[PDB]
This record gives structure tokens, C-alpha cells and sequence, in this order.
């Protein structure tokens, strides 16, 4: 039956228990997708240049100057946590699971219907023309994750969704010499062009086979099989100070009380232990040797320039800097019945951060009540500039550094990302908990075919005459996870996530049918570093 | 079922490598083809005439009289290089491969859509009417390659296209006595009608198969296999002066520099060797014997009245003259966003040295005195027949048993790929139209028209059709081997030609021309 | 012996094509190497000090 569904709608989450505390989580997900025909049928090499805003001295960071190929195609990108889990299942997962494996993944298209408009507006069906669908199985096309722009499919199962109009960067070359407000003149700020060796113009038609779906047929993907390393849903709290055996106290407290601190019995120069300071006899918690370094200082709010203009240096961890800030819309968790983006900043429990105002370096001689000339504090002007202290230019990354992978972010966080095809590869990606080891799942590209009129000819310089057309189709996906149930090793309870009196009204809809999804922490429970 | 689709849109050139260094190139290509119904559903013999234009004495070359049969069928023709290969794919063929074959070829049509218009205007589907398609499998119809008129299928995958309305030639006879501008009287320039003995016309009903397609059907042609000899993607530089052993130089240069030339020690009249010059003792590099001849001189740009009618004499190689002079439109490479109607043009100046340079030729008499006097030598400076503008190279022909020629180079994107050998007894040695030529047969054209949509020229509902064409042309090619110390010329993007191979900001596109035979070859 | 040659000079580069798009590049190279006797037969320990 053409009017009867080619497949079944599903969003029900299936949990299944395996031996030894393993569990399989099949996040079934399905969304209705609305797709208008393209504004133009041609690929466009568009160049953006906001010289008006950048040219003022001190707006260096506002450089949006770039080039991109605007395509006639659109992308269906389900790579975000909110697409697959509602707050209940995410709450249960983060409260009951310790580890999380990304296992498998599939998609299909079903119940495609194609409509056209006539002229008041009269809407008509057209069973003869085709929707154009293609899946880049070989990962030939550039990987353009939509989670970064918050253009993934909508998290609400019941509303419609739209796919992102797809585009990819095209090589440009640019210089922007930095300047401050009050610089003596206009700095060098020009757009060079593009280089011939780096030109890359991809097209969907030449690269991937395009299926011409019509009503009564489907496109379905063979399920992709991941092999990523496990993410961990438990944070580690121990900095270098809390590593190893503590010192023994010769004076334990004689009575209960906040002010009744314990005391070490031995003088600081006469203690016993190991310190990585050849010329200093004082053994202290700051000076005692530790096995390695947890976290690292990096130059914060540092911008570095290359051929394609300046960009911010990413930092793997944070204490306000470092922590990620999202800005999302109505499809992705803003309060629906409101008429600017809604924002939050993930102050995660991961720790491994740094407190720049507490750092210092002192001279190798180590005259212990250190004089001014023998210590460089975060209050000192580097280069005469009072706002920039030494920690702005300071890097402590070394062979001894140990770091934790980034948290998952529900609902706006990306799930997976593509490993860079460079020879030497980064240790982690700061925008996804999983990184595809060799290949990610293919990107699904969609397009409404050209519905021409009788007036079309190719010689006309004007755009081809096309009948007003759109299409409506339902997307489905099945993401399989695998996870380990936690265990209560610790006597005291952990900070489980739960509904409380303040946050209760965020889960239920408003009287006028509006809804929101608030941001939810991921690594709740603590974990040993050692 | 009407609703369910009928194929897959593919356009991937796919490289599969084999043993002994061959590569099987499978060029999938496919387009949307658009087709409005014909002006009338009947044939029409027509005679075209520009008697007013050619009446003025001097305008010989503007003679455009001919006769043709306008036909309701439209022609879907994919026989052009640009239909199958993008520029980067063409780079990967030309730079790396050395010789090329044609292997196999098929076409299918699928996802047929038929539309009807009603008056604002409103568009409605029509499942009752059907698209008519016919494949001349047996090569009965005349072969009409659309590349020579620049009316092949569109080269861009993402733009729809149209087929050319088919036309073929009707028997005609005429005559002109050509005369220059300012001639004292009008020349005899009269049309002679038609000879009824040689008239032909091609009916379809019970003679040729025809298929009817509704929305849901798919027309699928079988896999033809070619028989062509290889087209060679390398050029030969060796003229007749660069054959055989050079002379042994007795006085070699020293101290470097451009002006420190070499010298042959032995005097000209004391030379040793062989020359085809029975009464001359001077063995020079001009006079020294060579194994054969490469290329040939041929006449150009002058005619006189005779029985054969008008013609445009083809020449196999060029140094302009001899080189082809392609002109073409927006669908076939001109900047798609350009206004106006002028076509873009180029001249394919081939890398081959087998052409000729008429300004350097001469004749001198048999006695051969060396410092030749004026009466004893014929030059291009000499007038022939008194007219100053014509000289002896204009009428010359050195075709003989000793000539050696290369085939025509492929021309991307507008060049024709294959053509059919003539039915005569003595076949032509080569064709200038296309590099490959089919010996026994190669597929007759696939024709298409919309059926009459009548009231349930003759009254018809305003009807037009769209359908997705697909084809797959398979080549077999050999990867090249480096024999010289030095590198060869290769196609490459650079700063000057950067924007030719990328879309504009308002979506325009172009496909510029690229040489085929880049690498050199050892002739002898 | 003295008068019987013991090898063949070769400097060809051979491109053998395997299936699945791989090429085995056999780079041969040959040179006539001239060698004088050592300046002094002892191992020496020399310090450069500019």
C-alpha cells in the first residue's frame, strides 16, 4: 500500500542485560523531516569579508573572513546526544553506568512524500518526481559535523525537523596583523586570495551514488560498527597534592571541632621523604615528589595566526576559560514558546584544571622567605602590559602530563568525530568523547530533484524555471551502546542526579505546550586517579 | 507500480587496475533530460537557402544551401568527451596513461516523468500518456553525430539538459561559378532541385521497433562492445630532419655559452653518406636521405568551377589552417552566467610536429647550381597565375607512398569520441571528426519523442517530459613508463588558470580546453 | 679469477604493477667508487677548538 507506511515509527529505548554486568542500550530514534527545495541548483564559491567590523583597532577576534562552497544539497546529521536520549534515560545512564562504549549505528528513510504548491496557495502531491538521497560510505566528502553550529536534528521526537543546508570550507589565504585600541594607524588587514596547490572542489554527484527515492520505496544503511575506546562516566578529583601516602601526624586532635586541626610533629627541614629539589632540604606537600603531573597550564586566550587567519588555541581542561559554552535554538533545547540563543557554560566535575592566580616561579637558589627580585608572580607586567602576567605565556605540558577525555554534554554535545588524517595524531579531541579510529559513519545527503516547467532551456542566463516544490520525509536511526554497571565500592553515597524542587518545572511542558531540555552533568560519581 | 523508483543516479569514474599495468576506467555518467512535445507530429522536407547572401560575387564560402527532413523525433547523443569525464578525471587519464582503448558502452533511461500544463498556469501529471523511445540497434538510420554541431548532452551533471531535435539530409544538387569581388557580372549560382534516383526516407511503424514508457518503466540498452584500435595519448616531435644518425662533429665546443657552437669538420662537398640526389655531390642535412616522409603539404583556400559542387577540403595536420576551430555554447563549456549569444571559441593547436610551414618551402630545377639564380627557383614569394595573393604552396600536394601520419588528437570537452567507417569500398585512412572509428558497427542513435496527448497540426494537450538518462562507457588504458632522464609536460593547475576549474560566486561554471597528447614519443 | 667479471652494472627503475592499485618500484643504482689509501693507519683523537 502506497498510503500505508513502508516502515514503523520508533523512539523507544531498549535496555538489555548481558553477563558480568554489561548492558546494551539501543537508542531507537525517529524524526519527521521537512525539506524545501534549494534556492539555487548550482554550487557557489562565496567569500565572506567583514572588513567593516574587523578594520576598527582592537576587534581582531571578530574575524569571520573565510570562503566556502555553498551547495544545492542538505545534510541529515544525527550526531548529538539529545537526538537519541530523553532526560529520563540520560539520567538513568549517568546514574547507573560507569563506562560507555559506542558500538553500532544505522539509519533509514521511510514514508517519503513529495508535494508541490499551486496558485491562494493550493498544495498538490506529485508521485512521479523523486527525492535524491546519497550516503558517503567511503568518507570521500569533507566531514562537517553539524553539532558545532547547533544544526543537528531536533531533540523533541514529536515536532518536525529540518536538515542543515550543507556547505564546506574552500581554501583561502589571509593576514590580520593585531592591533590595540589606540594603535598609531591602520594595521595590515587584507584578503590575499586562494593558492592553486590547495584548491579542492568536491561535488556530490561525481563522488557518491545518488538514490532517486519516490513514495513507496526506502533507503536503508548497513549498520556501521564502531571500535572506539570507552568513555568514562566518572570524574577523577585528585590533583597532585592528593596523590600518594600522606604524612603521619604525631598530634591527633583531642576533641571534635572545626578549629581543632591536627599537626605534624616534625620540623619541615627535619622530615623524611623524597623531593625533586637537589639544593633544598625542606620537605613539604608542595615540594614532595609525586609520580606525575595532573593537568597542565597553557596560554589562555592566546590567538595564533597561519595562512587562513587567526584562531583561538584550544585547551583540554579548565578551572571561566576552558569550559565550553554552547548557544542553541528552539529545536535544540531553548524554551520553545519564547520570542537570542539560550546559553550555558559546562562547569564540569572533571577537574584537572588550573588556578592561574595561585601560580608562581622563584629562583633556583630558593632563599625561602623569597624576596621580590627572586619571585615572578601573576601580578607582574610582562612586556610592561599590566593586564598580561606570566601565566598568559606559560606552558607546562611535558612528558609527565596526565589528562582526562572531555565529558559528554547532554543534550547539545557531539557523540563522535573523525580522526585527523595527519601522520601524527592528537591524543584527544576536545569536542567529542569518541573519535572514530579509521572511519565514521557516512554523512547522509538529501535533495529534492529539479521539478522543471515547460519553459526551461539551458542557454538562458537566468536561473532555470522550477515549479515550487517541497518534500516531507521521516528519518529513523538505531544507535547501539554498551556499558558497565557501577558498583558501590565507597561507603558514602555519590552525587546522583535527581529531580528536586527547583528543577522540577523544567521537565514538564507549559500550559501552551512549550518545552525545554536543561543541561545535565555526565561524570557525576568520583573515581580514583591512583 | 507507478510510485516505486527505477534506478540510481551515478556519475563516478571508477579506476580498477589489472595485471601488466592496465587500468579499466568505468565512466559512469548520467543526467536529467528535458523534452517538450514537437511543434508538429509529422515529418517535413525543407530546403534552406541564402541566395541573397551568396549572390554578391566573392561570397563563395558563405554558401549554405542544403535540404533536410525535419523529424518529430529528438536525438539523445552522449558521444562527446565532456559527457563522461570531469577535468580532474581527465588529468588523471592524460598525465598517467599512455594508450587508450574503447571497451563497452550502454545507455538506460529511467524515472520517466510526463507533465501537462493548464492555464496563471497550473501543472498536472499525466499517467495516461507515455514517452516514446526507439534505439536504432541495426544502424539503419543515417549517423548524425551531434558533437559536430555542438548539440550533445550537457557536460555538467547538476544542470538539466535537452536533446537536439533530429534532422538528416535530403538529396540536393546545385552549382556556383565562383568569382571575386568586383567581377564584371553576376556568376551562375542557380539551384538544381533534386535527383529522384538518390532520394531516401525512413518510416518507422512496422519497420523499426518502438517502445512506450509510462511512469514506472525503464528502457535498458544492451552492452555494446567496441572493436577500435588504441588511441595514443603521446605526440611525436621528430620531423624528417631528426631521423637517423646525426653527423659526427669533429670540432666540439669549449668554454660554454650560447654562442659557442659546434662545427662539422669535413667540407660540404667532401661528405660521406647517401642522398637521393643523383647529380649533386653535397650531402647536407636537407639533402641527406631519410627512411620516409612525415606529414604532407596540401592545398588551402582557393577553388575553381568544376563538377563536384561546393566543399571544404579537410586536412590531417596543421602548423592558421588544418587545426580545428571549435565553437560552442553554455551547456558545453562557455561561462553559464554570461549574457548575450556569442559563442566561445578556441583553436586546438596540437603538439604534433607533423604539420607544415608553407613559408619555408621551395622548388628549384633539376640542374642544381648552388647559388641559385632567380629564374631557376620557385618561391612562395612568386605569384602563381598572376594573382599576387596566391603562391605555389597554396596548390601543392606531397601525399605519396612515403607519408606517415598520426591520428587526430582527442579534444576535451567538446570533441567527438567515436564515428562510423564509411560504406565505400576504399575506406578512409583516418577521420578528422573523432579519434576512434568503428570498423563494423557501433550503436545507432537512441531517439525519443512525446506521444500525442489528444482530446479524449492535430490538437494536443500542452505536454512535456523529463527523464533521467544514464550511461557507462568503459575504457582500457596502459600506465606510462619513464624512459628519459628528464621529466615530461603534464597538465597542472596554476595561478593563471586557477578560477577556470571552480564555480563563481553567483554559481557560474566553465570547462576550458585541455591538450590530450602531452607526453612525447619516440618516432624512430 | 683475474679476467672473469663478477657482476653487471644496472641502473634501471622497474615499475611492476600488482592488483588493487599498488606499484612495486625497484630502484637499482650503480656507481664506480674510487678509493685512495688512508692518510694514516692509526685511529686518532682530534679536538676542534675555534
Amino acid at each position: 500500500g502506497v498510503g500505508i507506511s513502508t516502515g514503523t515509527f520508533n523512539n523507544q529505548t531498549e535496555f538489555k542485560f548481558l553477563e558480568n554486568g554489561w548492558v546494551e542500550i539501543t537508542a531507537n530514534s525517529s524524526r519527521l523531516v521537512h525539506l524545501n527545495m534549494p534556492e539555487s541548483e548550482n554550487y557557489r564559491r562565496v567569500v565572506v569579508n567583514n572588513m567593516d567590523k574587523t578594520a576598527v583597532n582592537g576587534n581582531m577576534a571578530l574575524d569571520d573572513i573565510h570562503a566556502q562552497i555553498v551547495t544545492p544539497w542538505s545534510l541529515v546529521d544525527a550526531n548529538a546526544w539529545g537526538v537519541w536520549f530523553n532526560p529520563g534515560d540520560w539520567q538513568l545512564i549517568v546514574n547507573t553506568m560507569s563506562e560507555l562504549h559506542l558500538v553500532s549505528f544505522e539509519q533509514e528513510i521511510f514514508n517519503v512524500v513529495l508535494k508541490t504548491v499551486s496558485e491562494t496557495k493550493v498544495y498538490n502531491n506529485d508521485l512521479t518526481a523523486s527525492l535524491m538521497v546519497a550516503l558517503d560510505s567511503n568518507n570521500t566528502m569533507p566531514f562537517t559535523p553539524a553539532a558545532m553550529r547547533s544544526e543537528t536534528l531536533g531533540f523533541y521526537p514529536w515536532k518536525p525537523t529540518i536538515p542543515t543546508p550543507w556547505r564546506y570550507y574552500f581554501q583561502w589565504d589571509r593576514t590580520l596583523i593585531p592591533s590595540h585600541t589606540g594603535t598609531s594607524g591602520t594595521p595590515t588587514n587584507i584578503y590575499h586570495g586562494t593558492d592553486p596547490d590547495d584548491v579542492q572542489f568536491y561535488t556530490i554527484e561525481n563522488s557518491v551514488p545518488v538514490h532517486l527515492l519516490r513514495t513507496g520505496d526506502e533507503f536503508a544503511t548497513g549498520t556501521f560498527f564502531f571500535d572506539c575506546k570507552p568513555c568514562r562516566l566518572t570524574h577523577t578529583w585528585q590533583t597532585n597534592r592528593a596523590l600518594g601516602l600522606p604524612p603521619f601526624l604525631n598530634s591527633l586532635p583531642q576533641s571534635e571541632g572545626a578549629t581543632n586541626f591536627g599537626d605534624i610533629g616534625v620540623q619541615q627541614d627535619k622530615r623524611r621523604g623524597v623531593t625533586q629539589m637537589g639544593n633544598t632540604n625542606y620537605i613539604t606537600e608542595a615540594t614532595i615528589m609525586r609520580p606525575a603531573e595532573v593537568g597542565y597550564s597553557a596560554p589562555y586566550y592566546s590567538f595564533e595566526a597561519s595562512t587562513q587567519g587567526p584562531f583561538k588555541t584550544p585547551i583540554a581542561a579548565g578551572r571561566a576559560d576552558g569550559n565550553p559554552r554552547y548557544a542553541f535554538g528552539r529545536q535544540h533545547g531553548q524554551k520553545t514558546t519564547t520570542t537570542t540563543p539560550e546559553r550555558f557554560t559546562y562547569i564540569a566535575h572533571q577537574d584537572t584544571g588550573r588556578y592561574p592566580e595561585g601560580d608562581w616561579i622563584q629562583n633556583i637558589n630558593f632563599n625561602l622567605p623569597v624576596t621580590n627580585d627572586n619571585v615572578l608572580l601573576p601580578t607582574d607586567p610582562i612586556g610592561g602590559k599590566t593586564g598580561i602576567n606570566y601565566t598568559n605565556i606559560f606552558n607546562t605540558y611535558g612528558p609527565l602530563t596526565a589528562l582526562n577525555n572531555v565529558p559528554p554534554v547532554y543534550p547539545n554535545g557531539q557523540i563522535w568525530d573523525k580522526e585527523f588524517d595527519t601522520d601524527l595524531k592528537p591524543r584527544l579531541h576536545v569536542n567529542a568523547p569518541f573519535v572514530c579510529q579509521n572511519n565514521c559513519p557516512g554523512q547522509l545527503f538529501v535533495k529534492v530533484a529539479p521539478n522543471l516547467t515547460n519553459e526551461y532551456d539551458p542557454d538562458a542566463s537566468a536561473n532555470m524555471s522550477r515549479i515550487v516544490t517541497y518534500s516531507d520525509f521521516w528519518w529513523k536511526g538505531k544507535l547501539v551502546f554498551k556499558a558497565k554497571l557501577r558498583a558501590s565500592h565507597t561507603w558514602n553515597p555519590i552525587q546522583q542526579m535527581s529531580i528536586n524542587v527547583d528543577n522540577q518545572f523544567n521537565y514538564v511542558p507549559s500550559n501552551i505546550g512549550g518545552m525545554k531540555i536543561v543541561y545535565e552533568k555526565s561524570q557525576l560519581a568520583p573515581r580514583k586517579l591512583y
